[PDB]
C-alpha cells in the first residue's frame, strides 16, 4: 500500500453532505462508498441518493439508524439513483425508486474487512473508500475542530462514516454533518497500531463495495 492516499485528491469523493437532523448515517456511509467505487471503475463522480436508501431500504430503521450490510446489499440488488433525481428530505418517505427513471449506479457485491486490525483497514482504503464506524458520543468528537484526533473517545460505536484516505499516523474520514464541522466536514483520526478496536472504535466494523 502507498504511504498515504487521499481519494478526494484522486477525485473519488463528492462534496460533504448534511444528514441532520435525521439519524441516517448508515445511508450516508454506504452511498459515499458507492460514489467512490463508481468513480474508480467508470471515471465518473456523481452524488448519489441517501434518500433512496432511507425510503427503500427498510431492514434498516430509517432516521433511527441502520446497517452497513443491508444498505450495501440494497445497492447490489437495486442500484441507486443520483441525489439530483432523488434529493434528501431529512425524513423517511414513500419509496419512489420505481417512479424515477434517470441514471442509476449498481455494485456487484461487498467485502467485510477483518475487524480490529490496523493494516487490514489501511490495505482496504488503499484500494477504495471504506464504510467505517466510530464512537461519536463525546464532546471532544462532536466539537472537534481540527488536527489528528487521538482522543478522548470510547469504543462504543454509534455512527457510520466513510474512510476516504490515510496518512502515516491517521485515517481521513468524511463525516455527514455538513462542511461547517471539523476540517470542512472531515476528521483525521489517529491510526492505532496493529490489533486494536482503533481510535474511537474506528477498526470495529468496516465494509467496502465491489463493482465488477
Ligand atoms: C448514526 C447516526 O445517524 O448518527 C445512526 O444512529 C446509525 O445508523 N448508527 C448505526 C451504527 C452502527 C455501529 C453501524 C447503528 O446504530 N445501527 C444499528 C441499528 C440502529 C439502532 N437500532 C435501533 N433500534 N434503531
Amino acid at each position: 500500500y502507498p504511504e498515504s492516499i487521499d481519494w478526494r485528491e484522486k477525485g473519488a469523493v463528492t462534496p460533504v453532505k448534511n444528514q441532520n437532523p435525521c439519524g441516517s448515517c448508515w445511508a450516508f456511509s454506504t452511498v459515499a462508498t458507492i460514489e467512490g467505487i463508481n468513480k474508480i471503475i467508470t471515471g465518473q463522480l456523481i452524488s448519489l441518493s441517501e434518500q433512496e436508501l432511507l425510503d427503500c431500504e427498510r431492514r434498516s430503521h430509517g432516521c433511527d439508524g441502520g446497517y452497513q450490510t443491508t444498505s450495501l446489499q440494497y445497492v447490489v440488488d437495486n442500484g441507486v439513483h443520483t441525489e439530483r433525481e432523488y434529493p434528501y428530505e431529512k425524513k423517511q418517505g414513500r419509496c419512489r425508486a420505481k417512479d424515477k427513471k434517470g441514471p442509476k449506479v449498481y455494485i456487484t457485491g461487498y467485502k467485510y474487512v477483518p475487524a480490529n486490525d490496523e493494516i487490514s483497514l489501511i490495505q482496504a482504503i488503499a484500494n477504495q473508500p471504506v464504510s467505517v464506524v466510530t464512537d461519536s458520543r463525546g464532546r471532544g468528537f462532536q466539537f472537534y475542530k481540527g488536527g489528528i484526533y487521538e482522543g478522548p473517545c470510547g469504543t462504543n460505536t454509534d455512527h457510520a462514516v466513510t474512510a476516504v484516505g490515510y496518512g502515516k499516523t491517521y485515517l481521513l474520514l468524511k463525516n455527514s454533518w455538513g462542511p461547517n464541522w471539523g476540517e470542512k466536514g472531515y476528521i483525521r483520526i489517529k491510526r492505532a497500531s496493529g490489533r486494536s478496536k482503533g481510535t474511537c472504535g474506528v477498526y470495529t466494523s468496516s465494509f467496502f463495495p465491489i463493482k465488477g
